[PDB]
C-alpha cells in the first residue's frame, strides 16, 4: 500500500512544510502512482486547460468558432494580463484568448473562456461531459486563485486531474484536429521550465499548465514523452498553511524527479 516512490514522496512532502498531492498516469502500462491523489487542492491556473478543452469542443459543432472576435474592454482587465492589455478597446479571437490563457496564462483571457461557456458552471458542465465528477469551477479570475486551506471552491483532486488531462491529450474526449491543437498549445507554454519540466531529463519533451496562487499554491500538470516510452500524464499540486507563502517550484521538480527515477 505504500510504495517505496510514496514514501519518497512523503519524504519531500516532510521536508517541504506544505502539503504535496501527486498523481502519476504511465499509458505505457496505465498504472498509477497516487500521493493524497483524492485530497482537494485548489487549481489556480491549472483550470485554464479544462476552460480552453471546452472552447475547442464547441468548436467541433462551429465552423470557425476559434475565428470569431471578442471585444477586450479597459474594464475587462484584471491582476495578470500580458497579451490581452494589447488589445484593449479591440477585439482577441478564441484561439487568440486561447493560446494567451495557456502559454502566458492570462487571466483577462482565461475571462473570456469562462463567459463564452456561460461562466464558471459552464466549465464544470463540461467537466462532467467528459466524465470528470469531481473537478468544479466556482469563480472568475482573479478570485479563483484565493486557494484558501478547506475551500472546496475551485479545486479537483489529483487523481481527476490526470485521468482528465489524459482523456483530453491522449484519449477521446476532443476530436482529433481540437485534440492536436491542444496539445500543440501545451508544448508551447513559456511558464513551466521551474516545474515539473525540471526534474525531468532534457531529452524528455514536455507540455503543461502551471498555476500558483495565495498559501504558497505551487501547482503543474503536464503531459510528458520520455525519451523511447509511452506517454506520461503527471500532476503536482502544493499548497501551503500560511496566506504569504512563497512559491515552491523546486518542491514540483523535486516531485517529477522522484518519479522520473521510480519508472
Ligand atoms: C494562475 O495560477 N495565475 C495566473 C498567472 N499564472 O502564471 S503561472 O502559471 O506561471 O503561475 C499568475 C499567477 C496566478 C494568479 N494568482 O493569478
Amino acid at each position: 500500500q505504500t510504495s517505496a516512490v510514496q514514501q519518497k514522496l512523503a519524504a519531500l512532502e516532510k521536508s517541504s512544510g506544505g502539503r504535496l498531492g501527486v498523481a502519476l498516469i504511465d499509458t505505457a502500462d496505465n498504472t498509477q502512482v497516487l500521493y493524497r491523489g483524492d485530497e482537494r487542492f485548489p487549481m489556480c491556473s491549472t483550470s485554464k486547460v479544462m476552460a480552453a478543452a471546452a472552447v475547442l469542443k464547441q468548436s467541433e459543432t462551429q465552423k470557425q468558432l476559434l475565428n470569431q472576435p471578442v471585444e477586450i474592454k479597459p474594464a475587462d482587465l484584471v491582476n495578470y494580463n500580458p497579451i490581452a492589455e494589447k488589445h484593449v478597446n479591440g477585439t482577441m479571437t478564441l484561439a487568440e484568448l486561447s493560446a494567451a490563457a495557456l502559454q502566458y496564462s492570462d487571466n483577462t483571457a482565461m475571462n473570456k473562456l469562462i463567459a463564452q461557456l456561460g461562466g464558471p458552471g459552464g466549465v464544470t458542465a463540461f467537466a462532467r461531459a467528459i466524465g470528470d465528477e469531481t473537478f468544479r469551477l466556482d469563480r472568475t479570475e482573479p478570485t479563483l486563485n484565493t486557494a484558501i486551506p478547506g475551500d472546496p471552491r475551485d479545486t479537483t483532486t489529483p487523481r481527476a486531474m490526470a485521468q482528465t488531462l489524459r482523456q483530453l491529450t491522449l484519449g477521446h474526449a476532443l476530436g482529433e484536429t481540437q485534440r492536436a491543437q491542444l496539445v500543440t498549445w501545451l508544448k508551447g507554454n513559456t511558464t513551466g521550465a521551474a516545474s515539473i519540466r525540471a526534474g525531468l531529463p532534457t531529452s524528455w519533451t514536455v507540455g503543461d499548465k502551471t498555476g500558483s496562487g495565495d498559501y504558497g499554491t505551487t501547482n503543474d500538470i503536464a503531459v510528458i514523452w520520455p525519451q523511447g516510452r509511452a506517454p506520461l500524464v503527471l500532476v503536482t499540486y502544493f499548497t501551503q498553511p500560511q496566506q504569504n507563502a512563497e512559491s515552491r517550484r523546486d518542491v514540483l521538480a523535486s516531485a517529477a524527479r522522484i518519479i522520473a527515477e521510480g519508472l
